[PDB]
């Protein structure tokens, strides 16, 4: 929706990724999506409407195909309010928190962290800044 984070080196544990923004009147979708190649090594999906229900839904795309889907009912994320994303990476799962709280962690799948060059950030909101550091 359509911009793209470069993480030159790959994804590596201590990283820290801050995601910051608005979400959208009215906003249906929102998706990070951690790429190596044409595989989704992490899909974070916040979904605003599936069957009148919210839900946060996260998996993984291997040669095309889309893995075990991970779904989570806490939703922090209201439309037209700012938000915050940090996305911290350990070395068996990503932990990510959403307004300074713990939300979920995901595990690696895709094991080779350093392949995974860039992160696609989508969906109905307005983008202030996406950035990493070491923690
Ligand atoms: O798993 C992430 C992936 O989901 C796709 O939609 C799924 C839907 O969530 C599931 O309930 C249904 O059984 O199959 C659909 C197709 O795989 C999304 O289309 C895709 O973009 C990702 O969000």
């Amino acid at each position: 929706m359509p911009y793209n984070l470069p993480l030159p080196g790959g994804v590596v544990p201590r990283m820290l990724i801050t995601i910051l923004g608005t979400v959208k009147p009215n906003a249906n979708r929102i998706a990070l999506d951690f790429q190596r190649g044409n595989d989704v090594a992490f899909h974070f999906n916040p979904r605003f409407n599936e069957n009148n229900r919210r839900v946060i839904v996260c998996n993984t795309k291997l040669d095309n195909n889309w893995g075990r889907e991970e779904r989570q009912s806490v939703f922090p994320f209201e439309s037209g309010k700012p938000f915050k994303i940090q996305v911290l990476v350990e070395p068996d799962h990503f932990k990510v928190a959403v307004n300074d709280a713990h939300l979920l962690q995901y595990n690696h799948r895709v094991k080779k962290l350093n392949e995974i060059s860039k992160l696609g950030i989508s969906g109905d909101i307005d983008l202030t800044s996406a950035s990493y550091t070491m923690i």
